[PDB]
């Protein structure tokens, strides 16, 4: 075992091969099968797992009655392989949590689980299934994390938490993690901007994380930092709007934009020097689709001008959460870290008639070879039995 | 593979991290789980697992009928990893049994199954799943053992059994333990104590259980010993009373407290020099809530002064037995044994309107960084369909 | 890996320990459970299994109709951890089979699954899974063999076949098998005895096979050999009859006792120089019950007088089928070959009123310290919901 | 691990044995099984395994509605082991496709699955389950595969994929694979030839492939080619037809057979010098039974006399696809590659009264000692309770 080095950059890539659908929803009508949300993908040296957020019970059963609500002492964080449904027979027990991290330094797997009260919630921290550290809310207004995976680089993991509204200013902080301790923190100075569910991958020795902002950007908020915590923050300038809502595409800011911008999606996006790759919903106004769209100039530059849109998921369909995850060259045998992204499908309440809400997921890798548009969405019959 | 030490001390803690919780019920409402009572969690120097006494039958299921009994010739010792549900198709099968104890001497796991008739039953003793040795009923009168994980120092394993009456004066043996074999025992000279169910653990090369008084004690009783069987007895001394039921805390004794002593729950304790962290219900007179308590001074002082609560479960919800289990610097890389511990949230009968009794778990481990208090119950709704 | 010696004699034993029960029966209730009989316990130098001819269906669903009936081309060998209850999720196929055995000759398991018409049935040998001989019915009339374990000497391992009638002079062979692969035969010279369902054990080198009578005896046949297959055969002289249905005990014989002969019931028994220790039901008549029986003068001499008798099931509990099984001193470290034994216990047809037939089991291992008698026996509540 | 040789020729066989059966319909009636279908066996150095398209969707639930239905973005290439039933609960998830192809080259899994549009569909390739290349759709209409193994020789792996009609000329390419990455591929020029589904195996360093001609050609083509894709084309010669439908055997040849030729199934077929081991359907015109025939002279000669045959499947029972798959040296430990094949029992729509599709398997291996025919079909009754 030795720690991923995560000091090379990222692979260049022209499209994203499909890489899995686990189809959740469609098997928990009958198998056992986890109400779930807030899923992600993380990968060791070795394989990928599906990371996950339960409800403490199965779909068509009862104890899914009410799981539109987000935070309660019965979700749990499990795991397990990529592709394969979330059910107790297959699931690995990772902690106690309502708000989730996970990565994998190359020698061990840290988790972080967030649960508690909301005025006075814990992470705890693990190292290979070890209590390693806590961190308690320093704002008393829901300590709350990812949702994704955090980022290795050299032995040190990395990962932002968030306390205090999610309507209005809060309090951001970055954290290194050795061997599941944190060994250092800063409280992110980042006045009028708002960071929620942050997607973080490491580049050349340095950690970019895209995230969201639920008070009053419709373009997405990003921090890059150093080892040492040393951090730069601004918002993608790009006229393609990357948050859901949003308004239609025109000239963008490289501040947050102000028009549709409260409420938000988790989401993703990839720095390739000025150009960037943005995955989104395909409506503007609702969980409707999902997209991949490469723009040249659109990390630093303000025009809503695109070269390249690959389909995910139709208009039509439900989609929900995305985030990054990355295969480094440890597990791969390439010269470069490789992106990948995960969505999640939402399926139940809000939108649709049912006492439930559940998601499952697909995913993607970037490649340099030919690859297509099309929908893989959940494709689940609602309502359900239990309904 | 090497033996655990098992000679640092225990390590110092301020509070009680969340580590675990398997939701078992929620889930059996649809989902194959086992029903069973008596869970206790024990860790290899590698993984730590859950171990129960199923009642050969399924959360649902018309077998389910008059689980409310305690011994059969139908229950099983079996293990499954923690934090996961018990079900057919994730637990290893340990031992026939209807009451048990397991332990890992850093070599291989450890059983302890007792089946056979009230009037002469016999413990079987498996090392790495082999018969290693049995003991047979001395007094014919329902020989059992602690319902948690036994304590290893230095290649031998220890636990106490008691066989005789639970509402007067029985007879309590320990018991040393080299690869399955029982290479020691002693009788404990101990009139007018009552000893059940004990949780036992290690701290600086010898063992302290901490254990049930079911005959006229609402404080526990407690022996320790070291390797060669040298033991001493006592009660602890705190008026912040230990067992369920209880009358509210006022001075207590170092002998056994009169005041509703009879009955009891399974329970632990952690001595600190002259302090000690209770593990208690929240009620006086029901399996309700869940709290931990240090006293600084109650392990052989008698007033009824605390200076630390964490809340567990709350008073209205449904608690049951609780136990030590630790972790060794084997496999947390400290310098000290850490304390955890786990308790069985028991649903069903006799309090409620089912035909069944089965329990979930939840579980914590010490720390000394910032925890926080709140309540983490079963969460199942009954009755079920097959009531 | 080292072939197992098989060179040591028999452990003493004075009594029967509690090894394993897996309630297969009462949890298929609910849980997704294989229809079943004709189960064994085979050990490697690392784990034992439970093998069973599987019937292709689930209990409590419409295609256990009709499985009273023993031979079909949908039977399977499949195996799973002892006492874990037989399911598609935690069993390993094996071989297509309606009559089997297996073993581990310290290297790979061997399996022998025979399938095919009645006329003309063939036996698969697998060795570490990979097909490695195979052998045709000779007599055309349901080639068929142990249903328990073959026996392993010195990286050989052995077995007996019969084709012919099942209640008239037949056709036994016996084999050696080296991985895999048949490299010496002989047919049994033995007119006027009858063996089928033989319980083989390896003993100082040599292997001794207790089988069933199932033309006209009630007592059991016995056939011994050594690796080259130098065979000698005789019947349990001792008064205490072996078989169902079998008379009441008087003065046996050293060849078949023709009262209540016909028909039988696989089982065991295990020798001890004159002495025997068999394993019998308690009823004369019906599979109801179990006991094991130390008769010290038993293998040579026919009264029926014994010295030790210890209960297994209860005379109005359902028994079936029984079996030894070993475990050599590479799996325990002793200095002598463990003796063991299973029991199947049989719910369903023709005794009770349901359309299918399956079983649960039971097994225990000698040892030579304090055991007890009791009943452990299925506990299923029939019929089920699907009759 | 050490690449497998692939050098060694065919074993010589008399027969086939059986190996493995599932009983997947039967199962799936109760326990949660997927529904499937193109199932195929692969083998590792260290075990077989079965794998397979599913359809999103378990046995018996309503999602499994309109699975008569190719192509959807919900299906996906898992496996499990052999002679396991498919469920999500033992199945590992390889690649979402709906036409896929699998192999071991000594070293790592190589999968292929193919996905997206019927107009633009994108194999993608994986070795240890990392994207290691995709190949895009050159004729824009159905780009499709093998449905059974790749095959490997000296560290390359091969198959052959199909664009365009499936009802007149397309286009047919080969590929040699390297860890994943296609390092060569080659259009064969093949007008007037259909080539769909091929069942390829390794033989002498060389690739042989047995397809399905679904456009004119009731006989089954053949490619052949070294490592560095020099091929070779011709069809069966044999009068015994090889496709279903077909005629009655009659004078065959060497080139496409008209009569009945539109349509097909998959299967496969051994070259034994001028010989050639079938097997096929034993209805001319419909799915039902399977056979295995031995024609000493059928690759190149148009007699439609042979010399064995061994009956699979019984005539008025549903059979399906079928295929090749081998054992190597590496595994077996022979000094030949030892030829197996499976054959698929297609349940449901279009023949039965049903909403669903879906299959369960058997395989044989080839063997130089004594076999058997009889039948080994599905067994499952239909309808079921969701139909
Ligand atoms: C902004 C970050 C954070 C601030 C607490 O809130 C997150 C947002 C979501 P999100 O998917 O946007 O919520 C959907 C709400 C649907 C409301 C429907 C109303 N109908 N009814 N009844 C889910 C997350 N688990 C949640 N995180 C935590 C820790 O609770
Ligand atoms: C005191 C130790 C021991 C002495 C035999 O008894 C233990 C106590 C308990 P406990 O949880 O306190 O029992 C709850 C009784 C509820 C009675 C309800 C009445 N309604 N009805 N019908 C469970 C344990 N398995 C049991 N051990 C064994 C070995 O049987
Ligand atoms: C004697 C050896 C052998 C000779 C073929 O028969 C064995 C005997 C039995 P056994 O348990 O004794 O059978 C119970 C019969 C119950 C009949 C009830 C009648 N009611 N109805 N319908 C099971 C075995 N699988 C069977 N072996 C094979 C290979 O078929
Ligand atoms: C010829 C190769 C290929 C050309 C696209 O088609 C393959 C043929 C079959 P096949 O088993 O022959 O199809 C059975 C059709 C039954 C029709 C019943 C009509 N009733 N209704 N509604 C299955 C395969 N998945 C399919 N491959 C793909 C990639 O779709
Ligand atoms: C990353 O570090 C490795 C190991 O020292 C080195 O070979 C490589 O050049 C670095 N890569 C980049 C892209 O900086
Ligand atoms: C869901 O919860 C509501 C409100 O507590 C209740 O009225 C309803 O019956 C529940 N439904 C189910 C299926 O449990
Ligand atoms: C990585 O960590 C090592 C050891 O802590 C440190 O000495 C070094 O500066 C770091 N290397 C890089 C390339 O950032
Ligand atoms: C326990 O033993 C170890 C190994 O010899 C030693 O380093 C340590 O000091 C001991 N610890 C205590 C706390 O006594
Ligand atoms: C439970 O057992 C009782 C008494 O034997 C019986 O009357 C009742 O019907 C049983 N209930 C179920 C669901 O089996
Ligand atoms: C531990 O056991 C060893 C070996 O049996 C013995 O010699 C020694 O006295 C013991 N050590 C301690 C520290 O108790
Ligand atoms: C069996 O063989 C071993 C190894 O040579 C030897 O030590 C032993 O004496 C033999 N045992 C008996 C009981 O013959
Ligand atoms: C069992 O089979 C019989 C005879 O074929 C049939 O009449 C009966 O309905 C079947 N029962 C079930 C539950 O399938
Ligand atoms: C065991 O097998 C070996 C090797 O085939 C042979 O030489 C020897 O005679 C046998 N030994 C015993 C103790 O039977
Ligand atoms: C295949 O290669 C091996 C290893 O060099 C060699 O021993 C063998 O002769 C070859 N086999 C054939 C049948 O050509
Ligand atoms: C299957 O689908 C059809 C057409 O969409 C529908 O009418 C039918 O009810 C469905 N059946 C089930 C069991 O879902
Ligand atoms: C096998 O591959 C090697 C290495 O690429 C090559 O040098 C050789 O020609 C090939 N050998 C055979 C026997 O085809
Ligand atoms: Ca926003
Ligand atoms: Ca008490
Ligand atoms: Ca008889
Ligand atoms: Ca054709």
């Amino acid at each position: 075992s030795v720690k991923l080095a995560g000091n090379s950059s990222l692979c260049p890539v022209s499209g994203w091969a499909i890489y899995s659908k686990d189809n959740s929803v469609r098997i928990g009508s009958k198998g056992d099968v986890f109400v779930i949300r807030e899923p992600f993908i993380s990968c060791s040296p070795l394989e990928c797992r599906t990371f996950f957020l339960t409800q403490g019970a199965l779909l068509n059963d009862k104890h899914s009655n009410g799981t539109i609500k987000d935070r309660s002492p019965y979700r749990t964080l499990m795991s397990c392989p990529i592709g394969e449904v979330p059910s107790p027979y297959n699931s690995r027990f990772e902690s106690v949590a309502w708000s989730a991290s996970a990565c994998h330094d190359g020698i061990n797997w840290l988790t972080i689980g967030i649960s508690g009260p909301d005025n006075g919630a814990v992470a705890v921290l693990k190292y290979n299934g070890i209590i390693t550290d806590t961190i308690k809310s320093w704002r008393n207004n829901i300590l709350r994390t990812q949702e994704s995976e955090c980022a290795c680089v050299n032995g040190s993991c990395f990962t932002v938490m968030t306390d205090g509204p999610s309507n209005g200013q809060a309090s951001y902080k970055i954290f290194r993690i050795e061997k599941g301790k944190i060994v250092k923190s800063v409280e992110m100075n980042a006045p009028n901007y708002h960071y929620e569910e942050c997607s973080c991958y490491p580049d050349s020795s340095e950690i970019t994380c895209v995230c969201r902002d639920n008070w009053h950007g419709s373009n997405r908020p990003w921090v890059s930092f150093n080892q040492n915590l040393e951090y730069q923050i601004g918002y993608i300038c790009s006229g393609i709007f990357g948050d859901n809502p949003r308004p239609n595409d025109k000239t963008g800011s490289c501040g947050p934009v102000s028009s549709n911008g409260a409420n938000g999606v988790k989401g993703f996006s990839f720095k390739y020097g000025n150009g960037v790759w943005i995955g989104r919903t395909k409506s503007i106004s609702s969980r409707n689709g999902f997209e991949m769209i490469w723009d040249p100039n659109g990390w630093t530059g303000t025009d809503n001008n695109f070269s390249i849109k690959q389909d995910i998921v139709g208009i039509n369909e439900w989609s929900g959460y995305s985030g990054s995850f990355v295969q480094h060259p440890e597990l791969t045998g390439l010269d470069c870290i490789r992106p990948c992204f995960w969505v999640e499908l939402i399926r139940g309440r809000p939108k649709e008639n049912t006492i439930w809400t559940s998601g499952s997921s697909i995913s993607f890798c970037g490649v340099n070879s030919d690859t297509v548009g099309w929908s893989w969405p959940d494709g689940a019959e609602l309502p359900f039995t239990i309904d």
